[PDB]
C-alpha cells in the first residue's frame, strides 16, 4: 500500500525499487518476448541504491551501526559508492570511499555532491590498493564498518525480498528464462531464489564478460563492461541456482546499448548492452517461441557518455558542420 | 488496470513518462509548512520536458497533423526538450532535427545522436536567435517538417493540465495550499493551476524567475546560470491571469539551494530545481503558511549539470586532493 505514483514518499530512500518494466519492442523481432527489468530508474539511477539501501537497513535493524556515531567505509570505483554516499546523506551517517587516483572527476562529484570523504590511492595498485586502504581504517576506527558488498548476505537477501517479488508481479506470474549478468551475483541470486520459493523453473542464466570468463573455464582479465565480471566468483553468489553461462563480447555489448538507445528508447550501460544481447541470443532458440525472458537494465546512459560505450557516437558529431552567413 | 509502473509492464517507453513520484522535503525544511516536491527529473530522459514531447508527438499524431516516418520534427534547443523530442523520435518512428548553436559540449549533442537525431550547428556568435532562424528556414522548405513550437504550443499546458495536475493531486490527496514552479515555456505552470482551477482548488500560484532576468516582473532580459527557466520574454504558452505572485531567485541561490538538496535530503538536480525550492521556501515562512502544504517541481535529474557552474565548487575540492605515499600492504 505504498504506491509511488499514487503517494508521496517519506524521503528518497522509499523511491528505491519499485522500478518498472518494459517491453523490449523494435530490437526484438523473434517470436519470444523480452521484458526489460528498468534498475536504470533508480534514484542514483543503478541497481546498486537496493543494495545500499539493505546495508544501512539492515545493520541499523540489527544494532549493527546507529546514526551520528557509525562511518561506513568501502573501497569501489564504481555505482555502490554513489548508492552507500546517497543513503549516508539521507540517513545521517559519515561515509568515507577509498578508490585508485585514475578515476573521473565526474565520478569523484558524485560521492562529494552527498557529503562523501575520498580517500584516493595510486593508480599502479588498483583495486587490491583500495581494498588495502579500506581495511586499514576499518580496523583503525571503533566506530567504522566496512560495507563489504561483495560477501556481505544482504545483497541477495534484498533481491530475493525487492526485484524478484516485482518482476514477478509485472510479468503476471510469467517467467520462462531470466538471464543477468554477475557483479556481486545478488541481482541473479536474489531473484533465482525468489522464483525457486514459488515453484517457478525459469532457466537461470549468468552473462560474463568474454575478455574475464571467470564463471567458465578462464582466466581473469582485462574488458571494458563496467560493473560485471570483476575478477573472480563471488562468496554471494549462489552457483548450484546457475542453469547456463553466456559470453559476451565487448564489442557486442556496446552494439547492443547503441541500438537499444537508438531504437527503442532505452538508455543504458555497458552491462545492459550484454544482458540483452545475451536475452536476444536466448530469444532466437526454436523452443523459446511464445516465452518470456526476462532481463536487467542496470544503469542508466548518462554516466557512460565519454567512454567507450558512445566513442563512435562522439565521432559522428564532431565531422559536423557549423553554417557561418545565413538567416 | 490503469497503467501501474510498479505493476504493469509498459508497451515502449514513451509509456513510462509521467505518473513521476513526490516526496517531502524533510531536512531542509526549517518551517512550519509542509513542502511536497513532484520530481519530473524521474521522467525516462531524466527531465520534465519528456511530457511536453510526449504532448506534441501524442496530440499531432491524433489531430493528422504528423504521420510516422513521413513527418520531420524540428526544434531550435540547446536544453532538455531537444533531448525528450530525440527520444520519442526514436520510440515512436520520426525524423528530428535539433538546431543549436556550435558552442554546446560534446555530452549535449551525444545525448541527440544516441537517438539517432539530426543536428544542425549554428555559430555561437549569433547564439539562440541563429538557430531559431535555422529552424524556421527548414520548415520553410520542407512540406513535411513541423516546428515543435514549444513556447507557443497549445499542447505543452494541456499535458500538464491532463498529467502533472491530476497526480500531484492524488500524491497530496487534494491537499495542495501553493503550487509554485519557475517558468520555462510556462507549461507546468499553467496546466498545473488550470487543473487546480477545474477542481475547485484555490492555491497560490507562483512564478519563479532567475534575478538577473526579471522579465515577468518588468526588468530587462539579461544573462543568468539557471538552465531551464528564464527565457528572456513572455511565453505566449503561459497564462499569466492565473498568476497570483512572482519570486525572484538569484543563480547564486539557485546553485547554494540544489547543492543542499543532495547533500541534506538526497535529491539530486539542477539548477532549476535549486530555485523552485529556495522559492517554496521563502513562501514556508510566511506566518499564514504554518501547516499549509507547498508543491513544487524537481524538472530535472543532476547528472547532466556536472560539469556545469551548478557543482563547479565542487569539482575545486575533488583536484586538489592528496593520494597516500607508499602506505598500503
Ligand atoms: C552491480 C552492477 C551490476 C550487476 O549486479 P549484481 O547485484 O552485482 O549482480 C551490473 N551492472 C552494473 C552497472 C552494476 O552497477
Ligand atoms: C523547461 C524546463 C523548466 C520549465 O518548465 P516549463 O513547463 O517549460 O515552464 C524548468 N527547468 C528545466 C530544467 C526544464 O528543462
Ligand atoms: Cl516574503
Amino acid at each position: 500500500e505504498f504506491n509511488k505514483q499514487n503517494d508521496v514518499a517519506p524521503s528518497v530512500d522509499a523511491l528505491i525499487g519499485n522500478t518498472p518494466a518494459v517491453y523490449l519492442r523494435n530490437m526484438n523481432k523473434t517470436a519470444a518476448t523480452i521484458v526489460l527489468k528498468l534498475e536504470s530508474e533508480n534514484p542514483m539511477a543503478s541497481v546498486k541504491d537496493r543494495l545500499a539501501y539493505a546495508i544501512y537497513d539492515k545493520a541499523e535493524k540489527e544494532g549493527k551501526i546507529k546514526r551520528g556515531k557509525s562511518v561506513i567505509v568501502e573501497a569501489t570505483s564504481g555505482n555502490t559508492g554513489i548508492a552507500l554516499a546517497l543513503l549516508g546523506a539521507v540517513r545521517g551517517y559519515k561515509v568515507i570511499i577509498t578508490m585508485p587516483d585514475s578515476m573521473s572527476m565526474e565520478r569523484r562529484s558524485l560521492l562529494r555532491i552527498f557529503g562523501a570523504e575520498l580517500i584516493l590511492t595510486p593508480a599502479s595498485l588498483g583495486m587490491k590498493g583500495a581494498v588495502a586502504m579500506a581495511n586499514r581504517i576499518v580496523s583503525n576506527n571503533p566506530d567504522a564498518v566496512l560495507a563489504d558488498q561483495f560477501c556481505t548476505k544482504y545483497n541477495a537477501q534484498i533481491h530475493e525480498e525487492t526485484t524478484g517479488p516485482e518482476i514477478w508481479r509485472q510479468t503476471k506470474g510469467h517467467v520462462d528464462c531470466f538471464v543477468a549478468g554477475v557483479g556481486t551475483g545478488g541481482t541473479l541470486t536474489g531473484v533465482a531464489r525468489f522464483l525457486k520459493s514459488v515453484g517457478c523453473n525459469a532457466n537461470i542464466v549468468a552473462v560474463e564478460p568474454q575478455e574475464s570468463p571467470v564463471l567458465s573455464g578462464g582466466r581473469p582479465g582485462p574488458h571494458r563492461i563496467q560493473g560485471i565480471g570483476a575478477g573472480f566468483v563471488p562468496e554471494v553468489l549462489d552457483r548450484e541456482l546457475v542453469d547456463e553461462i553466456i559470453q559476451v563480447s565487448s564489442d557486442k555489448a556496446i552494439e547492443t546499448a547503441q541500438k537499444l538507445s537508438r531504437m527503442d528508447g532505452i538508455f543504458c550501460g555497458f552491462s545492459a548492452g550484454a544482458n540483452v544481447f545475451a536475452a536476444l541470443k536466448i530469444a532466437e532458440r526454436p523452443e523459446m517461441a511464445g516465452k518470456t525472458i526476462v532481463t536487467v537494465i542496470p544503469s542508466f546512459g548518462e554516466r557512460y557518455l565519454s567512454t567507450a560505450l558512445y566513442a563512435s557516437v562522439r565521432e559522428e558529431i564532431t565531422s559536423l558542420p557549423v553554417v557561418p552567413v545565413s538567416e
